[PDB]
């Protein structure tokens, strides 16, 4: 029966995160027993609920035991070779990756593949067991084709998950990171090594073979117990294994072996993502801004990628609008022709008070950025980062005041009118709708009789909010009406079309009632809508995800989640929801069909969803909201 759609939030995520999971209670609860448990043994049953039933805890426990008589110095090889294959399920040892802490190295590493694949290779999987997590963590991409092998130096290690591996298209392999790993596993896209419990060997050695097998640019994802901090000493502490070094170490043989370090999350009792990358020979970058508000800029951009020719990576500077749609922009012209050379910067702090950093050809922050070679470069407020996408929790309802207005700019559309009817079914008896041109179809007119005829004050406006003063207009004729309780940004004009076929005119034309629409609706309900409840933009997977040939609307859609952002960070009424493909009405069923059109792997999303899913929406406090169903 019902459509069950994947939802999420979209939040600019540091680089470097310290402290992790400090809110996890259980974990810090397991964390106190364990080394109280360490502190006992060097001076001398249901699913596991309490912290105390946890696969470690129980195997320190056993080491207690043997302690008291039997002797855990004689009978330890045999219960830690024993217990072992199941010690990577410890809530502790795997914090981390059962935290969006792995989601959010895995993104950054798709992110800035060149094509919608990635070819991945598992080092020691036996232990690592990093198959069983990151397939099912990127299944929600839609197009996103996975190359994954599993591979240990024991061929044995990977017997008991044969059946899982096959079935789910994990190819399977030999190779003792000691030795240089087999051709066939060459130019990987993505090394993965959860060797927190795995037998590295000599790390030093075992790095510089997993580097070799990454291509320039390559990922590799290392997760790990670092020393002087207090779980991998315990570890470390049973291990009489080696590969257990402190962050300094690592950092040191990173350098060694060439590997950029980009990404960094510890949890607060010291496991560690280390997320590192293969350089690639820096050739003399381009450097673009786009904060021409003209977007002149657009036609340096044309002639620069229309030089095939060139490998010169292709740098965006957002730099003096921190509501710039860049990122949008970037999303989508990554998936058209050299969209691959593209990289962007983008200063957007939400604070006045923060400092801005330079990052002009010739600083110290822009050269470590140019390290890295990130796609997404984003400061704000002290941290650079990118904004990332997280499963949304679980959580009321929705229901407006007869007295207060209500406006929903681009009214008369597809969704515009479901949204009429659902927020008037919801109480709302004053709307006002906006249109460039009016009514204009037998539809919209008959909707607007109904609601008339049932009470609903409903007017149609033609005060284009693209414009200060016709803003300023439109607010006016809700105030007439009633307090404006909430605005509703729906409107929307397309000029598709590859870049190469694009235009400033109609990057502005896109700009209009979006970016130019939404900045106006932000200053004059800052001013003037002292009880507005709702400020609500509708954006899309364009901007969110990337769509090619529609370069100019992710960056009206990006340039919106932006202002509402700001907007909440001063404590206003925010949210721009990113949708996926949408059934019944709007645009796409015009061309065409609700049901059976599959859409780049996703289905268009009914409109009884749609309407379920934004109702829990206007009831979180998260700035920007993502909706989409995935096909099959
Ligand atoms: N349809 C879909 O599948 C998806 C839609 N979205 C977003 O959802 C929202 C609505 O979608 P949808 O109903 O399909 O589109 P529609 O084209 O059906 O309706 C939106 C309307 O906006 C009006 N409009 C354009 N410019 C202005 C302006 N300056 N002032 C006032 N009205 C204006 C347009 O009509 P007119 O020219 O007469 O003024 C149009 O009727 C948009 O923000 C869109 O980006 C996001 C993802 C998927
Ligand atoms: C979790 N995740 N990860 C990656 C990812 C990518 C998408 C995604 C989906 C659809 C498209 C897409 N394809 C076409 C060409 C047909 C197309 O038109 N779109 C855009 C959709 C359908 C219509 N849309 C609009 O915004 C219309 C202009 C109003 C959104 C683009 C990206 C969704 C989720 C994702
Ligand atoms: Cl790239």
């Amino acid at each position: 029966e019902q459509q069950v759609p994947i939802l999420e939030k979209f939040c600019f995520t540091p680089h470097t995160e310290e402290g992790c999971l400090s809110e996890r209670a259980a974990l810090q609860e397991e964390l106190q027993l364990c080394k109280g448990l360490v502190q006992a043994l060097q001076t001398k049953a249901q699913i596991p609920r309490d912290p105390s039933q946890q696969e470690l805890p129980r195997l320190l426990s056993a080491a207690c035991r043997l302690q008291l008589n039997g002797n855990l110095q004689l009978e330890l090889a045999q219960v830690l070779a024993q217990e072992r294959p199941k010690l990577p399920e410890d809530p502790l040892l795997s914090g981390l990756l059962d935290s969006p802490a792995l989601k959010a190295c895995l993104d950054t590493a798709v992110e800035n593949m060149p094509s919608l694949k990635m070819k991945v290779v598992e080092v020691l999987a036996g232990h690592g067991h990093l198959y069983s997590r990151i397939p099912g963590l990127l299944s929600p991409h839609p197009l996103l084709q996975l190359s994954y092998t599993a591979t240990d130096r024991h061929p044995q290690a990977l017997e008991a998950a044969q059946a899982e591996l096959q079935q789910h298209d994990v190819a399977q392999g030999q190779w003792d990171p000691a030795d240089p790993a087999p051709s066939a596993l060459g130019s990987a896209d993505l090394l993965v090594c959860n060797c927190a419990v795995a037998a590295l060997g000599d790390p030093a050695s075992a790095l510089s073979n997993m580097v070799a097998a990454l291509r320039e640019g390559g990922f590799l994802l290392l997760h790990t117990l670092l020393r002087g901090h207090p779980l991998g000493d315990i570890v470390a502490f049973l291990t009489s294994g080696q590969g257990i070094l402190s962050q300094d170490a690592w950092e040191s043989l990173f350098s060694r072996v060439s590997l950029r370090l980009v990404g960094l999350k510890k949890s607060f009792y010291g496991s560690t993502l280390f997320l590192c990358r293969r350089p690639t020979p820096q050739d003399s970058p381009i450097f673009l801004p786009v904060d021409d508000t003209s977007f002149r800029w657009v036609e340096s951009l044309k002639g620069i990628l229309a030089d095939e020719d060139s490998s010169r990576p292709v740098w965006l500077k957002a730099i003096n609008c921190a509501t710039s749609g860049v990122v949008g922009l970037v999303n989508c012209l990554r998936r058209e022709p050299g969209g691959n050379r593209l990289r962007c910067v983008l200063l957007s702090n939400l604070s006045s008070t923060s400092h801005v950093p330079e990052v002009d050809p010739g600083s110290a922050e822009l050269q470590k950025v140019l390290q890295g070679d990130l796609v997404m470069n984003v400061y704000r407020d002290g941290a650079w980062g990118a904004f990332r996408h997280f499963l949304l929790e679980e959580d009321s309802k929705t229901g407006c005041p007869a007295h207060k207005s209500y406006i929903i700019a681009g009214g008369l559309g597809g969704f515009g009118l479901e949204l009429a009817q659902w927020l008037i079914q919801r109480g709302v008896q004053k709307l006002v709708l906006t249109s460039r041109s009016g009514i204009r179809t037998g539809y919209q007119a008959k909707q607007v009789r109904r609601w008339r005829r049932q009470g609903v004050q409903v007017q149609v406006s033609t005060s284009n909010i693209s414009s200060l003063e016709g803003a300023r207009g439109l607010i006016a004729e809700a105030a007439q009406l009633g307090p404006v309780g909430g605005v509703f940004n729906l409107a929307v004009v397309l000029r598709d079309g590859l870049l190469e076929n694009q235009t400033p005119e109609f990057f502005q034309d896109v700009c209009k009632p979006k970016y130019s629409g939404t900045l106006n609706l932000d200053r004059v309900t800052r001013e003037a809508c002292p009880e507005l409840d709702y400020f609500v933009v509708f954006s899309s997977v364009s901007c969110g995800r990337g769509n090619a040939g529609q370069s100019n609307y992710g960056f009206a859609n990006s340039a919106m989640e932006r202002i509402c952002e700001k907007r909440r960070h001063e404590g206003l009424p925010g949210l721009a929801v990113q949708w996926g493909a949408i059934g019944d009405v709007g645009i796409l069923v015009e061309t065409m069909s609700t049901n059976d059109t599959i859409v780049s792997g996703t289905l268009p999303q009914r409109m009884a969803s749609c309407l379920e899913v934004l109702d829990l929406f206007l009831n979180q406090p998260h700035m920007v909201l993502s909706s989409f169903v995935l096909a099959e």
